[PDB]
This record gives C-alpha cells, sequence and structure tokens, in this order.
C-alpha cells in the first residue's frame, strides 16, 4: 500500500482540487490519461459520497474509467480532460461561502455527475453540422438539442455494463429524483439556451433573498435546478477565467475543433460555419467579443448572485480579456450559437 513516485506527483497535485486554476492538463499526464477518473473519485471522497449513497469504490472506478473511455480521445477539446474540468470546476463553485449548506446531496451528487457525463461521446462536430448532414443522430433525436440528448442517454446507459451502476443502492425516490435533475442540467447546456439561461439567472439576482449571515435562500424546485443549470454552465464557459496558460490552452484545442470541422464542411462544398475557415478568421477577436458580448456577462451575474466570492474569478476574466484585446464572422458565430 505504498505509492509510486508517478502517483505521488500525481497526489500533491490533487491537492490544488478546491482551486480555481488546477492544473489540469498535467493530471490528464500523470494518470496516464485518467483526468476524469481521478478528480470524481478525488471530489467524491473529498465531498463522502461513497458513505452517503453506499457506492462500492470498485463499481464506483469501474464506472468513471467506462464514462472516460467514451469521451473520444481523438477530438481536441470535447474530451476527458474538458469532461474533468467541468466537472472539478463545478465543484469549486459548489464550495462558494454564499452557498454553504444550502444544496443537499443528491443535488451535489445530480450537478457533479451531470458535468462527468454532459459531453460524452462528443464527435467534434456541432448539432447544426450533424442535422446538415443528416446524421443518425440528429434523426433519433429529431434535430432538437441533439447531442445533448445523446450525452445523457449514453450517460446513463453506461451504469447498465458490468459493475458500473454506481446508483444500485438508492431508492427509486432518489434515482427518479436524481435523474430528473441530471436530465434538466445536460439538457440546459445546450448553448442555444444561453439567453433563456441568463434572463432567468437575471430574474434570480434582481429579486435575491438571503436567510442568516450571508447564504443563499432557494425556496422550490425551479430556483433550486436554475441555480444547479447556471452552475454547471458557468463551468461549462469558465476557460476565460482560469489562469492565461490553461486559457490558452482551450483556445488552441477550441479552433483545432472548430476547424476541423469548417475543413469537413468545405471538402463537402457546404457554407462554411462561422469561426470555422481556418484561411479566414481571427482567434483574437473571437475570444474578445466571447468575453464582452457572452462570458463577462455571464459570471458578473453569477458574481452578483454570490457576492463577493467570484471577485478574482471575474477580476482574472477582465484581465485576460485585455490581454487579447492587445493582440462580422465573430457577431455571426455568438448569433448562430448563442440564441435560440
Ligand atoms: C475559448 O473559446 C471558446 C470556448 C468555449 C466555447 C463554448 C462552445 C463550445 C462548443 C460550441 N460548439 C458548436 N457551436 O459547435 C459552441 C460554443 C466557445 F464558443 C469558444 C469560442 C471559440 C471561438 C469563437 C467564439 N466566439 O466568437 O464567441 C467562442
Ligand atoms: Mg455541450
Ligand atoms: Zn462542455
Amino acid at each position: 500500500g505504498v505509492k509510486t513516485e508517478q502517483e505521488d506527483v500525481l497526489a500533491k497535485e490533487l491537492e490544488d482540487v478546491n482551486k480555481w486554476g488546477l492544473h489540469v492538463f498535467r493530471i490528464a499526464e500523470l494518470s496516464g490519461n485518467r483526468p476524469l477518473t481521478v478528480i470524481m473519485h478525488t471530489i467524491f471522497q473529498e465531498r463522502d459520497l461513497l458513505k452517503t449513497f453506499k457506492i462500492p469504490v470498485d463499481t464506483l472506478i469501474t464506472y468513471l474509467m467506462t464514462l472516460e473511455d467514451h469521451y473520444h480521445a481523438d477530438v481536441a477539446y470535447h474530451n476527458n480532460i474538458h469532461a474533468a474540468d467541468v466537472v472539478q470546476s463545478t465543484h469549486v463553485l459548489l464550495s462558494t461561502p454564499a452557498l454553504e449548506a444550502v444544496f443537499t446531496d443528491l443535488e451535489i451528487l445530480a450537478a457533479i455527475f451531470a458535468s462527468a457525463i454532459h459531453d460524452v461521446d462528443h464527435p467534434g462536430v456541432s448539432n447544426q453540422f450533424l442535422i446538415n448532414t443528416n446524421s443518425e443522430l440528429a434523426l433519433m433525436y429529431n434535430d432538437s438539442s441533439v447531442l445533448e440528448n445523446h450525452h445523457l442517454a449514453v450517460g446513463f446507459k453506461l451504469l447498465q455494463e458490468e459493475n458500473c451502476d454506481i446508483f444500485q443502492n438508492l431508492t427509486k425516490k432518489q434515482r427518479q429524483s436524481l435523474r430528473k435533475m441530471v436530465i434538466d442540467i445536460v439538457l440546459a447546456t445546450d448553448m442555444s439556451k444561453h439567453m433563456n439561461l441568463l434572463a432567468d439567472l437575471k430574474t434570480m439576482v434582481e429579486t435575491k433573498k438571503v436567510t442568516s449571515s450571508g447564504v443563499l435562500l432557494l425556496d422550490n424546485y425551479s430556483d433550486r435546478i436554475q441555480v444547479l443549470q447556471n452552475m454547471v454552465h458557468c463551468a461549462d464557459l469558465s476557460n476565460p477565467t482560469k489562469p492565461l496558460q490553461l486559457y490558452r490552452q482551450w483556445t488552441d484545442r477550441i479552433m483545432e475543433e472548430f476547424f476541423r470541422q469548417g475543413d469537413r464542411e468545405r471538402e463537402r462544398g457546404m457554407e462554411i460555419s462561422p469561426m470555422c475557415d481556418k484561411h479566414n478568421a481571427s482567434v483574437e477577436k473571437s475570444q474578445v467579443g466571447f468575453i464582452d458580448y457572452i462570458v463577462h456577462p455571464l459570471w458578473e451575474t453569477w458574481a452578483d448572485l454570490v457576492h463577493p466570492d467570484a471577485q478574482d474569478i471575474l477580476d482574472t476574466l477582465e484581465d485576460n480579456r485585455e490581454w487579447y484585446q492587445s493582440t462580422n464572422q465573430v457577431s455571426e458565430f455568438i448569433s448562430n450559437t448563442f440564441l435560440d
């Protein structure tokens, strides 16, 4: 029962698991490309989720590895590292002072689990791409939140593989509640629901009410689920709020994925999607537009909801924005992607 040097170096990096700016990419390298499994495992022990839900450890490790295995190793952005990142970011948002003792363990389990399965089996192309190209996934889900429905379905389906049912001991009451919450969360990661998600969050802020000493007050399922929906969505759009070296790597990875889709559209003789033309693109103008028009409005509203816990995160966002600034198709990307 004595760790290797590599297991120890990994163990020391995982001491940053509660910190914004976790070196997530190095955890990927140190675990043998198992960032989702070790981060999920660490977070479950930390939060004591194995004892509360009577999840066998062997079953939990088998599920996490199976789930991770269905993330595509050949996709540059929407892979197990992005999965691990969203999970860990959500875990840090969950721990914020203003939300101390607000959420139940089941709710916590839903948010974390949902973050884990939220992009599983992503082919690295968009919903609209899948729809126009007439893919099976599009036909399967009647052109509605195609990828997002597929992520949920695969995530839940993998519970049935050998020794993978990590919810085998929950009651039906818990399982139905977990399921509905997990579905509501993952479906709300459809980017085209962003303005509707932002509108609700704004309303929640304008009318916000607080309990004894600082803590937020959520009185009904709707308000409770809307915060969790926005929490994971914030985690999904968190790259620009991280330290720059991390942010820069995600930008590289997303653009490679985007150009690869553009390459496939051009091959086919299709109209190339906004920001997917490698010969005609400004990464730098895009990201400034990304922050000004989508990322900053979201995270400012989140910062207002949980004031003042997110100021450092929001400072980092503003700093990174100024860095990129000092370096039409952007408009079209934002309209097509974040509007319904
Ligand atoms: C660091 O850069 C990003 C990080 C995450 C997302 C969220 C996202 C992910 C996948 C899709 N997938 C689709 N549509 O297929 C859509 C949105 C982004 F969008 C960008 C990004 C990239 C280029 C231009 C713009 N911009 O102009 O705002 C934003
Ligand atoms: Mg998604
Ligand atoms: Zn995602």
